[PDB]
């Protein structure tokens, strides 16, 4: 796809059979999506935005389709209020900003 | 050009005369800057994020080249740890997401 910017970028993502909307962010060095439940074990990670740091729950090799786009990597999750596609994942779909 | 997402896209700016450097943020609604003053009158506007909210100043129609494109919108002064150019700005200079 090419997805313009004039309204966010937000694109259907699917993870453990859940359909979910999600936020293509190219200033999001990480993925992090709301609270729900992922498979396997988690280590601790902090990530810091505009307002400041909040924890973090780290999953690895996790499963997700993005618009179609299958990705394995890592994925965070926690108190974001919303699910937020970073970088780490962007790249795996061949994701560009071009002007 | 086309800017990959293995690292941040950090690019220069020029602003009230300065040259700063700055992030390419899909996921930002608006563009916020370091402190600066910047010609013309502001007002308060809180902006959230990872981590809460922040309080701004907000000042419009300024002039920004990005990359050596020209655009013209609000810009948003404030505590930001990151330059930030927002989709308010993208849109201006043709920026789109491709994959
Ligand atoms: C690891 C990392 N940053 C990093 O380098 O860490 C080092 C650091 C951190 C803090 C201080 C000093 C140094 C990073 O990738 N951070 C991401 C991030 O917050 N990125 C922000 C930019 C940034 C980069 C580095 C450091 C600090 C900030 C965004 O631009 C990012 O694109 C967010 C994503 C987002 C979108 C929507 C909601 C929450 C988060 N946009 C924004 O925060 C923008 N806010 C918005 O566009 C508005 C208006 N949002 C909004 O809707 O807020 C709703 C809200 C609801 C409830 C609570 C709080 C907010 C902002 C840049 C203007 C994160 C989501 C993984
Ligand atoms: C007018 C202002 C924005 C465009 C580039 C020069 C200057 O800093
Ligand atoms: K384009
Ligand atoms: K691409």
């Amino acid at each position: 796809p090419q997805i313009t910017l004039w309204k966010r970028p937000l694109v259907t993502i699917k993870i453990g059979g859940q359909l979910k909307e999600a936020l293509l962010d190219t200033g999001a060095d990480d993925t992090v999506l709301e609270e729900m439940n992922l498979p396997g074990r988690w280590k601790p990670k902090m990530i810091g935005g505009i307002g400041g740091f909040i924890k973090v729950r780290q999953y690895d090799q996790i499963l997700i389709e993005i618009c179609g786009h299958k990705a394995i990597g890592t994925v965070l999750v926690g108190p974001t209020p919303v699910n937020i596609i970073g970088r780490n994942l962007l790249t795996q779909i061949g994701c560009t900003l071009n002007f």
